[PDB]
């Protein structure tokens, strides 16, 4: 499109990720791997607002970015993930997250959004890009047979709508999570996906700030693959570019000239999964293409690092109440700590296996 949210902006670099990376570079036993590892702190990632407790961090990042913009004469951009739906991750093998549908969950979620908006409202000289609710809407395409998803459908739709409607009022550029090629990119899933995303866009008033969709968040697919990963057999859309090329025209037909962002943080190494749906801490993952607007696709505004690579996808401890057996499959790195916490051994492999090399 004409307006790429990133062009002309300096991304604010997460100080939290930078601190994790610096401490990790100290713990890596090879010295030459260490310089490459340390340089990861200069690579922009998204900050996940995975609880109300993270909202004050958003406020600090906005204020810090603004001051940095004034010091350097630049316009700064803060990258966030909205990730706190009630009954979050409805098709997972355990519950997670602070809000539940049964306990005022939607109303609590609205207040979470209100608190985020109230922060953003105070810092109008900082641009914000938000990924809206990974692992949410995509379940309402393919997983309506999971009873938790069926019973969450109206709440997911209302809560995502509230986020889009109210973040638009403060000019946040938004990309709604849309799974990946192996989830919604199957040709047969493209039409019901478009019907869903278009209805969501319509309900939120078709705001121009609703730019489009985010794909491959926290996942491992190639953007462009010279040969299909064997996990993809049966799906002609074997990488993210095929998925996006196929979905974008369906959105266009509804009057939404949608653009896309693609996570490549954990995509440096292909052909590592037994089954396409295996998502948790896949062994051998490497850091992929660094964030850039030089994407090679009319539809794609940016390659991004949405998941902060090195932070666990979930625990492999079957005694934890947060245990999802996906995190113990033969292709999941084990033992793995709780989601979001630092996974040093996994980071070290992301660095060593980074492609392009760091």
């Amino acid at each position: 499109s004409a307006n790429n949210p990133w062009t002309g902006f300096q991304i604010f670099l997460s100080p939290y990720y930078a601190n994790e990376v610096a401490a990790a570079a100290k713990q890596i036993t090879d010295p030459t791997l260490s310089s490459k590892a340390a340089s990861v702190a200069n690579i922009p990632t998204f900050t996940w607002l995975d609880s109300v407790a993270k909202i004050p961090d958003l406020g600090t990042y906005l204020a810090s970015a603004s001051a940095l913009g004034k010091s350097t004469g630049t316009k700064q951009l803060v990258q966030i993930v909205i990730y706190d739906l009630p009954d979050r991750d409805c098709a997972a093998k355990a519950s997670n997250g602070e809000f539940s549908i049964a306990n005022n969950g939607q109303a609590n979620y609205e207040n979470y959004i209100d608190q985020i908006v109230a922060q953003i409202q105070q810092f109008p000289d900082v641009r914000v890009v938000a990924v809206i609710e990974p692992d949410s809407l995509a379940n309402l395409v393919t997983n309506l047979n999971v009873q938790k998803c069926a019973n969450a459908k109206t709440t997911y739709l209302a809560s995502v709508n509230y986020a889009l409607t109210n973040l638009a009022k403060v000019g946040v550029y938004m990309y709604m999570d849309a799974g990946h090629a192996g989830w919604l990119g199957w040709p047969a899933n493209l039409s019901p996906a478009a019907q869903l995303f278009t209805q969501v866009w319509q309900n939120a008033g078709k705001s121009p700030f609703i730019k489009g969709l985010a794909t491959n968040v926290a996942n491992y697919n190639a953007l462009q693959a010279a040969s299909p990963d064997p996990i993809t057999q049966g799906n002609p859309n074997y990488d993210e570019i095929h998925y996006i090329n196929a979905l974008a025209p369906l959105l266009q037909q509804a009057g939404w000239d949608a653009t896309f962002i693609v996570d490549q943080g954990k995509s440096g190494v292909q052909n590592i999964r037994q089954q396409w749906g295996d998502w948790c801490n896949i062994k051998g993952a490497g850091f992929g293409t660094r964030p850039t607007t030089n994407t090679g696709s009319q539809f794609i505004d940016s390659i991004v690092w949405v998941k902060p690579g090195g932070e666990s996808d979930g625990t492999s401890n079957s005694s934890s109440p947060r245990y999802d057996s996906t995190c113990s499959l033969p292709d999941a790195a084990q033992p793995a700590p709780e989601a979001g916490t630092w996974f040093q051994a996994y980071f070290q492999t992301l660095v060593s296996a980074a492609n392009p090399p760091l």
